[PDB]
């Protein structure tokens, strides 16, 4: 049974039959010193304690917090759902689909294979820009999408009728995290006569964006969301608590977008990876959920595990802004109350004892931007034209773009619509009002039209070769904009709707115009993107702009309306009004207070309810898709979309041991900071390119290549594209190429095709790395990718939280250096052979020993963290321990 089934007790005794564990009836002074964070943890555990998954131990565990956050213990967390998305949720599915061919295989029962927990999917990933600045480029970028996507669209609408407890918000309907913070976030959930928190993961990195509205979420792989999605605990070392202080006021000027690059910058030096941050302090009362939403957005790039805030009056307000029922909002504040996770952060006798505190007083905070290269690179406003001028010159890196200084003054003419036009270093020429990270907030949204009505009224004006583009990630934003009068002015600055999905925020970002182009490549110019999401990595954006700059949507706009970022909107103007002369960025810049008003006047819980009463059922494309009735998926051989995967090939019921890794290749030798992007790209795929040859072979031309995230259920195509970012810096061939050595005959390959000839061979692979290996994105294509070309192991200096999880999962070894060690302190070549050696008997975070060909040791740390992923690793995966469980 339920060892704690006497702390249920009904929340109302006019509804006795609503009832809920209360912590507070624990009688243990322990729970209210507890980060608020770590209160979801423990009421998950106790809800869920049956002594086989979840033990009394593990209670305890987590209520001694305080003091087991440091003795590395592990302990159970089951989420009350699970969020996707269409990139990794159409592998999700192909994985289910493969898990039920292996567990019928077995003699097992194939509908094992279900979701026991909600499962949202939103299809927000593959919607391009590949028109804009008309009326009608919205429908002609979804036309598209569905022309390009239909295979893909028809397998996941089958999936949803396949599988139970999945709901798909279809096509058009704007982007996952924003639709969950606006419509399908529960707050509280009310099951069965139970009420709990929501909590959640998400196959998508930026999932912690939830964490804005006190829903505790992070992202996921899918190969962990899927043993979630099973019943599967989450298995994790009970984390520590950064306590991120707020204080002060941010200047009226300032937006949420500032202070989400400011804190990112932040975090990053001070080192959260595997962590919670938790905010509180006077400063956070101030903030709308929308701000805290945007900074708990960020939480991947600055590394923490979630960016947590509690519920307080300000979300209960924000909840009856978007409409949610009227008996719903009554027990969700009277439940956080009565179980006491409910926040008053005006209340310093109420904060946590956090592990330790880190500060920001918001009157520091500036307008500011992030680049060129990555987001954590702050720059002010006010220094933006100083400091590009500076990277212009200075080496090649992520502030250098090594332009002789005699080129700094470079400009080439151009015609568009047949009219001149002067491109230069630093001209703008991508400005996108993009991401969930800001769209979901109309402080920035309003902030950014309010700015265009008076941009507009001065006469001011957009230069129409510049890649304008608005893309919300819901249709409540439209609603508002024009509701508000603001929308039309947009428009003819160029910020037409072009699409309710992540489009340029992930690359999606279409064509430039031809003459641009020309420019760019023909002057050799430093061409600039300036968006408003969360990510700005070389070539992530668009092939042709060499710097991008995360900014606030007003921003993107005045970096629009004046085409260059090299500018001091203090001492030069954007342009001349045919009245009062000059007009300043400072004339037209709306005041938080005048922001504040058209918000409280424009943004209410009738245009939600319009927006999503046929959120599921309006798509008539979508409607449109027939599926087959099958639950055993029948996969067509013809297809170059969807295709069974090989994991599961030959799996036996009975394990044997893991063996030694025997004088292993290295495939690859890799510096710092190896985003995901660069293990599995998700954008373009190159004409020369193995994953090119391929699809050609297949009988499709380029423009039918689709991008490798649309090719995730295909395992030929996403090997294939494995390392194959074509800024993949291998430290083999000191250069960005997608290739490497295959060292027995000396010839350089495209790392697929390398990695098939050592294969080939019965060669053994692992891979060299630096710090922070797998930073970014979530996709487990990053780690079943180098399971397929044969990788055993990785051996790096440290590993992002996400990524380590996926290679676990996949059965592939994580190595980690020892402290003040790594490849050129040990004298590695990375032209070795390497023999890691696996005892009979393992434990975790164990050090193993790695001998080289050459007589040289050394010893690693196995990074495998808990007693669990251990029996992963044994299982030679996650998912092949899930079909083991479920086939006996
Ligand atoms: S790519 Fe951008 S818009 Fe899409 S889910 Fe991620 S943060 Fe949001």
């Amino acid at each position: 049974s339920n060892p704690f089934a006497h702390l249920a007790e009904p929340l109302d005794p006019v509804q006795p039959g609503k009832k809920f564990f209360n912590l507070n009836k624990l009688e243990d002074s322990r729970y209210g010193r507890l980060p608020f964070s770590i209160r979801v943890l423990l009421e998950a555990a106790i809800r869920n304690c049956d002594e086989f998954l979840v033990k009394k131990q593990d209670i305890e565990n987590i209520l001694h917090w305080n003091v087991t956050q440091h003795k590395n213990i592990e302990v159970p967390f089951k989420p009350a759902r699970v969020i996707l998305q269409d990139f990794t949720g159409v592998p999700a599915v192909v994985d289910f689909a493969a898990m039920r061919d292996a567990v019928k295989k077995l003699g097992g029962d194939p509908e094992k294979i279900n979701p026991v927990c909600p499962a949202d999917l939103v299809i927000d990933h593959s919607i391009q820009v590949d028109f804009n600045r008309r009326a009608d480029s919205l429908q002609k970028n979804q036309d598209l999408e569905f022309e390009r996507n239909r295979e893909r669209f028809e397998f996941l609408k089958w999936g949803s009728q396949a599988f139970h407890n999945m709901r798909i918000i279809p096509p058009g309907s704007g982007i996952i995290h924003q639709v969950n913070l606006e419509y399908l976030a529960r707050v509280v959930f009310d099951q069965d006569g139970y009420y709990y928190p929501d909590s959640l993961v998400g196959t998508d990195s930026h999932t912690t964006m939830i964490d804005g509205l006190g829903i505790l979420g992070w992202g996921v792989g899918g190969i962990e969301a899927e043993a979630v999605m099973l019943g599967q605990p989450i298995s994790m070392v009970l984390p520590q608590v950064i306590g991120y202080r707020l204080m002060g006021k941010p200047h009226p000027l300032v937006t949420s977008t500032d202070i989400v690059l400011t804190i990112t910058k932040h975090l990053r030096q001070v080192g959260v990876v595997g962590k919670f941050v938790e905010f509180f302090g006077p400063g956070v009362a101030q903030l709308s959920i929308a701000d805290r939403a945007t900074i708990a957005n960020m939480c991947p790039e600055y590394g923490a595990t979630a960016a947590f805030f509690p519920v307080d009056e300000v979300s209960i307000t924000y909840l009856v802004q978007t409409g949610r029922d009227e008996e719903k909002l009554k027990y969700i504040k009277k439940y956080l109350q009565a179980v006491g996770m409910f926040r008053d952060f005006n209340d310093p006798s109420q904060d946590p004892d956090f592990t330790q505190v880190v500060e920001l007083d918001l009157k520091t905070v500036v307008p500011c931007c992030s680049g060129p290269k990555r987001p954590q690179d702050k720059v002010a406003v006010s220094d933006m034209k100083k400091d590009f001028e500076s990277c212009l010159g200075a080496k090649q890196g992520f502030k250098g773009f090594q332009v002789a200084p005699e080129h700094h003054n470079d400009h080439k003419t151009f015609i568009y619509d047949n009219t001149e036009f002067t491109l230069a270093h630093g001209s703008v020429v991508i400005a996108a009002i993009t991401s969930c990270t800001n769209t979901s907030n109309p402080s920035v949204m309003l902030g950014a039209g309010l700015l265009a009505k008076k941009a507009v009224d001065a006469g001011l004006n957009v230069m129409p070769y510049i890649k304008t583009s608005l893309s919300p990630g819901s249709g409540v934003v439209t609603y508002y904009l024009q509701e508000s009068g603001v929308m039309p002015y947009l428009s003819q600055l160029g910020f037409d709707v072009v699409g309710y999905g992540c489009m340029t925020c992930i690359g999606n970002s279409g064509p430039l115009p031809e003459p641009v182009v020309e420019a760019i490549t023909q002057g050799d110019l430093v061409a600039v993107g300036v968006l408003s999401g969360n990510r700005n990595f070389e070539g992530r954006v668009h092939p042709n702009t060499r710097a991008n700059y995360l900014a606030s949507p007003p921003l993107v706009i005045a970096y629009a309306i004046a085409g260059t970022i090299r500018i001091d909107f203090e001492k030069e103007p954007l342009g001349v009004n045919a009245k009062g002369q000059q007009v300043f960025l400072k004339d037209i810049w709306p005041t938080r207070d005048e922001i504040q008003a058209v918000e409280r006047q424009y943004v209410i819980p009738g245009m939600f309810k319009e927006v999503y009463q046929k959120i599921e059922t309006v798509n008539e494309s979508w409607n449109a898709l027939a599926t087959p009735s099958d639950k055993l998926f029948f996969w067509n051989s013809k297809s170059t979309y969807i295709k069974s995967p090989p994991f599961f090939e030959n799996l036996t019921l009975d394990l044997q041991p893991p063996k030694s890794i025997v004088d292993a290749y290295v495939l690859l030798n890799l510096g710092d900071s190896v985003t995901t992007d660069h293990i599995s790209p998700a954008g373009n795929i190159a004409r020369n390119s193995p994953a090119a040859r391929y699809l050609t072979n297949r009988g499709l031309t380029p423009r039918e290549f689709n991008s490798y995230g649309s090719r995730r259920g295909n395992d030929a195509v996403m090997a294939r594209g494995t390392f194959a970012n074509i800024r993949l810096l291998n430290r083999f061939l000191n250069k960005q190429a997608p290739q490497t050595i295959h060292l027995p005959s000396g010839e350089i390959l495209d790392v697929f095709d390398a990695a098939e000839r050592y294969q080939q061979a019965g060669l053994p692979l692992i891979v060299l790395a630096g710090k922070e290996y797998g930073a970014g994105s979530s996709r487990d294509w990053a780690a079943k990718g180098p399971f397929l070309l044969g990788i055993k192991a990785v051996l790096a200096e440290s590993y992002e939280r996400i990524h380590r999880s996926n290679l676990v999962g996949m059965g592939v070894i994580p190595l980690e250096y020892l402290p003040g060690e790594n490849a050129d302190a040990l004298g590695l070549t990375g032209q070795e052979r390497y023999t890691i050696i696996i005892p009979e008997n393992l434990k975790p975070q164990m050090k193993v020993q790695v001998k080289l060909d050459t007589g040289k040791t050394f010893q690693a740390v196995m990074r495998f963290d808990t007693d669990v992923e251990l029996t992963y690793f044994l299982n030679g995966g996650i998912l092949n321990y899930m079909i083991r469980k479920m086939a006996k």
